[PDB]
């Protein structure tokens, strides 16, 4: 326990630490007792059968005071919704395009290890400091058996695949879905119906048409037809996220030093408010 020098709260549960020796700066999360101690198993189990530059890595865990801080791999620019609350400024199409082709990368990891994130929002998209996109926590996290499905009405109410409130069975693309949703969020730093009560989003999800943008005269025709792939209702005509990272839109990504700027000016400014 007393190993790492716990600092601030990162962004909540995570904080910022330093493992005393070996100097390495950690993300730990603050997990109670009265949590669901099988789920908290289960989440790290997923992370420990990973192996991916683009998901998150689990280094450890230990207790204290009864409860269970988990030590995580700390990604320095934060998530890419701390990026756009710390600069207010949603993200252009080139940010967007290099995230999100990383952020594929880990999604097409993840499904070929027949696991569903269930939680993809740009909450959960954290950035080092080069400007790598990684996946980030795997709580809600389902395994699946098979190319089987699972039935649980889980994740976060305007990210969430209208086949997983269906109730009908959902596989992988169910994420595809959520990551439609976000790169929306991205561009306009909301979510579609984020100024709704997330239940009565929940229930229009599956009745309501695909969401566009708010003003799709500002986007092009590449990100246009990207989140159209991503936000396909049947998700049996839905893209897998091997398809995705040869769409135009992410096939033709710029590489990730075109995020230094943003990278810069949201440290900066986290920074300067820390004085
Ligand atoms: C381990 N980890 C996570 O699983 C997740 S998933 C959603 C949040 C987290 N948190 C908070 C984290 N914050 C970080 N890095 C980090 C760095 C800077 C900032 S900042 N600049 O907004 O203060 C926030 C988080 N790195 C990693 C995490
Ligand atoms: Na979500
Ligand atoms: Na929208």
């Amino acid at each position: 326990e007393e190993v790492f020098d716990v600092l601030e709260k990162l962004g909540g549960s995570v904080f910022k630490a330093i493992h005393k020796e070996s100097g390495q700066v950690v993300a730990i999360k603050q997990v109670p007792v009265e949590s669901d101690l099988q789920e908290i198993i289960k989440e790290i189990s997923i992370m420990q059968q990973c192996d991916s530059p683009y998901v998150v890595k689990y280094y450890g865990s230990y207790f204290k005071n009864t409860d269970l801080w988990i030590v995580m791999e700390y990604c320095g620019a934060g998530s890419v919704s701390d990026i756009i609350r710390l600069r207010n400024k949603t993200l252009i199409e080139d940010e967007i395009a290099t995230i999100l082709k990383s952020t594929l990368k880990g999604l097409e990891y993840l499904h070929f290890m027949r696991k569903i994130h269930r939680d993809i929002k740009a909450g959960n998209i954290l950035l080092n400091t080069e400007g790598h996109a990684k996946l980030a926590d795997f709580g809600v996290a389902g395994q699946l058996t098979d190319t089987a499905k699972r039935n649980t009405v889980i994740g976060t109410p305007f990210w969430m695949a209208p086949e997983v409130i269906q109730e009908i069975g959902y596989n992988c693309v169910a994420d595809i879905w959520s990551l439609g949703i976000t790169s929306i969020e991205m561009a306009e730093g909301k979510p579609p119906y984020a100024d709704i009560h997330p239940m009565r989003a929940i229930f229009m999800i599956p009745t309501n048409p695909p969401p566009t943008f708010r003003k799709p005269e500002l986007w092009s025709d590449d990100f246009t037809d990207f989140v159209k792939k991503c936000l396909v209702k049947n998700p049996e005509q839905r893209a897998t996220a091997t398809q995705l990272l040869q769409h135009p839109f992410i096939k033709n990504a710029k590489p990730v030093s075109i995020l230094r700027d943003l990278i810069t000016e949201a440290m900066e400014i986290k920074a300067k408010r820390h004085e």
